[PDB]
């Protein structure tokens, strides 16, 4: 595990990072698509 | 310290890495340069 614990673990926290920039500083809308949630709560009708 | 300590860790990993590489599967023979130590110990003249 010497350099297989680095090797690893120099990519997973790249892997990390590459989502948190890309999912925290520029996420994507997947699921909304041009349809706000009805707001928080605006009734029904 | 959240990303400062992953991002630094991305590198710092990948970073050793590269010399565990470049001086454990390739080392420099800086110093020696064409001349043998001696042997280990074949005395003087």
């Amino acid at each position: 595990d010497t350099w297989t614990g680095v090797e690893a673990l120099i990519r997973i926290l790249q892997q990390l990072l590459f989502i948190h920039f890309r999912i925290g500083c520029r996420h994507s809308r997947i699921g909304i698509i041009q349809q706000r949630r009805t707001r928080n709560g605006a009734s029904k009708s």
